[PDB]
């Protein structure tokens, strides 16, 4: 029945994430995007309400999927012999972030100030839902252009939030915090706080601030392009080597360069149309 649900079109990409293709539901037209998973690419496993085995990104996109939010929701999952294929929103127009700081290199500061706090939203949104996501960067991000509404991606290396020490972590080593790298050890929140501050100097230096470990341990941030005060003071701040140093979420929406955001609707008009 996924065969005749589904209309299948091209592929949009693939990766660790497994293969994605651009579908429409044949019910309504509704857009959406088709995700397949061998099942031997699967580590990471869960149970359901009734209690099936489940890869545990189902798990996790169920507990997002409630509701509006700026995540990519979880519509309807499907086990075949030898895989899992998932069915999600897709945006269309749409354009991921990382394509769209290639294209147009580093952003303005009101259009990264909109974008940001929309990431900020969204990851409280995981987090309250008690899903720590822990691949959070420009590639994981899809922007709708004409909504101006940005949405995550990719819980495949998420987890449960909790606590408690995390000491397993398979997502993206540049955004990954000087914690890891040495101690093979983190703490939810405030690691996703480091990887949200490299993902800010991505936005306005168009691109990411350290690439070797060496860097991340050392942590000194050198500005390649023109910041605001402001903002070099907030991506330091997210950047703190030690984790109890960086802000809460709520200090970071609290920041003064993170007052005044921009509506999203307004951000199409002004920088996306
Ligand atoms: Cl339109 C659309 C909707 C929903 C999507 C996805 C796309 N993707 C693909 C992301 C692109 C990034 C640029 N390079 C190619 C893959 C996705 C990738 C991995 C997990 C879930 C995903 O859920």
């Amino acid at each position: 029945p996924l065969e005749s649900q589904y209309q299948v079109g091209p592929l949009l990409g693939s990766g660790g994430f497994g293969s994605v293709y651009s579908g429409i539901r044949v019910s309504d037209n509704l857009p959406v995007a088709i995700k397949h998973v061998e099942k031997d690419r699967i580590s990471d496993w869960g149970e359901l309400p009734n209690g099936t085995r489940v890869p545990m990104e189902v798990v996790l996109l169920k507990k997002v999927s409630s509701g509006f939010s700026g995540v990519i929701r979880l519509l309807d999952w499907f086990e075949r012999p030898d895989s899992f294929v998932l069915i999600l929103e897709r945006p269309e127009p749409v354009q991921d972030l990382f394509d769209f700081i290639t294209e147009r290199g580093a952003l303005q500061e009101e259009l990264a100030r909109s974008f940001f706090w929309q990431v900020l939203e969204a990851v409280r949104h995981c987090h309250n839902c008690g899903v720590l996501h822990r691949d959070i960067k420009d590639e994981n991000i899809l922007i709708d252009l004409n909504r101006g509404e940005l949405k995550l991606i990719d819980f495949g290396s998420g987890a449960l939030l909790k606590d408690t020490v995390y000491t397993d972590f398979d997502g993206t080593r540049v955004y990954s915090p000087p914690e890891w790298i040495r101690y093979h050890r983190y703490h939810g929140r405030s690691a996703a706080v480091w990887s949200l501050g490299i993902l800010l100097y991505d936005m306005v230096c168009g691109d990411i601030p350290f690439e070797h470990d060496e860097e991340i341990i050392r942590g000194q941030v050198f500005f390649r392009q023109r910041v605001s005060s402001e903002c070099q003071h907030l991506i330091r701040w997210c950047l703190a080597l030690r984790p109890s140093d960086r802000p809460t979420f709520e200090e970071i929406q609290n920041h003064p360069w993170m007052q005044d955001v921009l509506l999203p609707q307004e951000t199409a008009e002004i920088h996306l149309h």
